[PDB]
C-alpha cells in the first residue's frame, strides 16, 4: 500500500531474456504455423471467429518498439498465439500438434527463466 512495498525483484534483463526466448521459438522447427499473420483475406473463418489474432512476428514488432509494459504482457500474448490456434485447429492435425508442442516448450523455457 501507500511507502508499503515488497522488496524490489530486479526487472533489468527482462527484456532481453523475452527476446532471447522469442528467438528460441522463432528458430523451433514446428514454429511454421505462428511466424506470420494469419492472411485474413485468404482463411475462410478466421476473421470473424479469432477476435485478437496474434503472431510471433506481431510480438517481435511490439517487443522491440517498447510497446509490452512487463514480461506477463508478453507471456498473454505467446499464449494468445496458442489459444487461438486451439480455437481454429483440430488436436489431430499437423497445425493443431505444432500449436501444442510450441506451448510446451515455451512453458518450460519461462519457467526456467523467470520462476
Amino acid at each position: 500500500s501507500m511507502s508499503v512495498k515488497k522488496p524490489k525483484r530486479d526487472d533489468s534483463k527482462d527484456l532481453a531474456l523475452c527476446s532471447m526466448i522469442l528467438t528460441e521459438m522463432e528458430t523451433h522447427e514446428d514454429a511454421w504455423p505462428f511466424l506470420l499473420p494469419v492472411n485474413l483475406k485468404l482463411v475462410p473463418g478466421y476473421k470473424k471467429v479469432i477476435k485478437k489474432p496474434m503472431d510471433f512476428s506481431t510480438i517481435r514488432e511490439k517487443l522491440s518498439s517498447g510497446q509490452y509494459p512487463n514480461l506477463e504482457t508478453f507471456a498473454l500474448d505467446v499464449r494468445l498465439v496458442f489459444d487461438n490456434c486451439e480455437t481454429f485447429n483440430e488436436d489431430d492435425s499437423d497445425i493443431g500438434r505444432a500449436g501444442h508442442n510450441m506451448r510446451k516448450y515455451f512453458e518450460k523455457k519461462w519457467t526456467d527463466t523467470f520462476k
